[PDB]
């Protein structure tokens, strides 16, 4: 079993890195000043903002909105490139690998958010950019409340101090949940999550012996995951109510149409 959990643990992270292209390892090295990576162009006020578009590939809150979106929709698709990878998934359910996705997703992005976040801000353009958490603050109501929830998040999220084997292993436990709502069969949904759990239970004891009780810390970060989807969905339902002119992707829509 024990080596088991060790073949389970290498198979995650290889799919993780063949499924998502920006790994916290490589947001590490933009956000730190390693050689391995490029610097990002520093977005921080209106000009920086125009300068850097002509850098990196009609109102900016709208602009920014609407580069958020797509960019969730690209993540979604790595997600669901990924789960696919989750031994077990693909043989679930149709209708139960919707929904785990559905409610799925969303926890995971926040999550593998922080991996390109500091206290200070957020790569983008796939880490070309760097915009900063101030700048964000500083859009008109109630675009500039969107994103202080997801910092204050990753800050404490990131002192956990994980990378992307951990995090492999975590977001599959996140997929996995026997609790979301609409589900047919939960018995075999919870027979995976149990040795994800296991395999994470290991890989945390392994890769951080030094930090006690991180798997127990880790599991209850899972709690501040659920408030700010909670909270993020309240935004949006301002912003639908306000823009009459602007739409979700649909893809986002159906995910979100009607979560709880
Ligand atoms: C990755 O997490 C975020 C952050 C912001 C988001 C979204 C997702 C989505 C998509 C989603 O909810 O998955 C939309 C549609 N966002 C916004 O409109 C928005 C509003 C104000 C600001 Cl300052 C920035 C963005
Ligand atoms: C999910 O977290 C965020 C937050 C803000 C983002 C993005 C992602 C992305 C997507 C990405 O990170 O790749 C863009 C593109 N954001 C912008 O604010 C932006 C910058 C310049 C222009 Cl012209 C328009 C929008």
């Amino acid at each position: 079993e024990s080596a088991d959990l060790r073949a389970l643990a290498k198979h995650l992270y290889d799919s993780y890195i063949k499924s998502f292209p920006l790994t916290k390892a490589k947001a590490r090295a933009i956000l730190t000043g390693k050689t391995t990576d490029k610097s990002p162009f520093v977005i921080y006020d209106m000009n920086s903002l125009m300068m850097g578009e002509d850098k990196i590939k009609k109102e900016v809150a709208i602009r920014i909105f609407q580069g958020c979106q797509f960019r969730s929709v690209e993540a979604v698709q790595e997600i669901t490139e990924y789960a696919k990878s989750i031994p077990g998934f693909v043989n679930l359910d149709l209708n139960d690998q919707v929904t785990l996705l559905k409610y799925g997703v969303h926890e995971i992005i926040y999550t593998m958010l922080a991996s390109l976040m500091n206290k200070d801000g957020v790569l983008i353009s796939e880490g070309q950019g760097f915009m900063t958490r101030e700048f964000l603050k500083s859009l008109r109501k109630p675009f500039g409340d969107f994103m202080e929830p997801k910092f204050e998040f990753a800050v404490k999220f990131n002192a956990l101090e994980l990378d992307d084997s951990d995090l492999a292993i975590f977001i599959a436990v996140i997929i996995l949940s026997g609790d979301r709502p609409g589900l047919l069969n939960v018995k075999p949904i919870e027979d995976i999550q149990d040795n994800l759990l296991q395999a994470l239970e290991l890989q945390l004891k392994l890769n951080h012996p030094e930090s006690s009780q991180l798997f127990a810390k880790l599991l209850q970060k899972m709690t501040d995951l659920r408030q700010i989807v909670t909270e993020h969905v309240q935004l949006l339902q301002v912003i639908k109510k306000t823009e009459t002119d602007m739409s979700l992707h649909p893809l986002l829509q159906e995910i979100y149409k009607d979560l709880y």
